[PDB]
């Protein structure tokens, strides 16, 4: 019963989770002059050659592309993080219109999207565990700015008409989620949470500095997206993002001078 309506939007949660509360919530805005930098932190590892993806699946909040994480193959590593992290999904969040739509913010600046690539760390054996300790995930958020189009999104954007209602999946193999990368790997990252319900402390977030640009025909194409079910009043699926939430006694750290 949690969704991004007036009704049952982000100021609801804390009424069913109320870890909404809590001192360690994502997203957040990151203001640039305060981040420090880390000389301390490493160069990300991304590691994607053997990347599996399987399946696509709108399930009511955003579209996930699934990948195989029954084994090392789509890694995340390196950076702020001990271990080994497997990519599990990514999805998007995004606005009605391009001056909305990104969870974390830059300077109070909101993106038209954000990339969310989700893994788990290997230590903990399977997700569901991974999701209940303070190192669990690692989210590599990316930014989209509309602009020039993003030849490796267009795969994505183009299953979207298939799987236009809560519960429909399709086949989405072959996918190569390094198309979706900027040129940097530039990073702020802090420590955080689930953006959706339930909302679990569990995440070391890593936001890249240099956004990708896609098409305003391209990001028209996700809010085409349904929020309902098939035959259901159509709600458009926009605007599924969560605002920027306290930072409390958290440093966001810099991984560039
Ligand atoms: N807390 S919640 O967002 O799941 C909700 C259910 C009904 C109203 O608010
Ligand atoms: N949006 S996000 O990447 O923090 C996420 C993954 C699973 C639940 O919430
Ligand atoms: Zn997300």
């Amino acid at each position: 019963h949690w969704g991004y309506g007036k009704h049952n939007g982000p100021e609801h949660w804390h009424k069913d989770f109320p870890i909404a509360k809590g001192e360690r919530q994502s997203p957040v805005d990151i203001d640039t002059h305060t981040a420090k930098y880390d000389p301390s932190l490493k160069p990300l590892s991304v590691s994607y050659d053997q990347a599996t993806s399987l399946r696509i699946l709108n399930n009511g909040h955003a579209f996930n592309v699934e990948f195989d994480d029954s084994q090392d193959k789509a890694v995340l590593k390196g950076g702020p993080l001990d271990g080994t992290y497997r990519l599990i999904q990514f999805h998007f969040h995004w606005g009605s219109l391009d001056g909305q739509g990104s969870e974390h913010t830059v300077d109070k600046k909101k993106y038209a999207a954000e990339l969310h690539l989700v893994h788990w760390n290997t230590k903990y054996g399977d997700f569901g565990k991974a999701v209940q300790q303070p190192d669990g995930l690692a989210v590599l958020g990316i930014f989209l700015k509309v602009g020039s189009a993003k030849p490796g999104l267009q795969k994505v954007v183009d299953v979207l008409d298939s799987i236009k209602t809560k519960g429909k999946s399709a086949d989405f193999t072959n996918f190569d989620p390094r198309g979706l990368l900027p040129e940097s790997l530039d990073y702020w990252t802090y420590p955080g949470s689930l953006t959706t319900p339930p909302l679990l402390e569990c995440v070391t977030w890593i936001v890249l500095k240099e956004p990708i640009s896609v098409s305003s025909e391209q990001v028209l194409k996700f809010r085409k997206l349904n929020f309902n079910g098939e035959g259901e009043p159509e709600e458009l699926m926009v605007d599924n993002w969560r605002p920027a939430q306290p930072l409390k006694n958290r440093q966001i750290k810099a991984s560039f001078k």
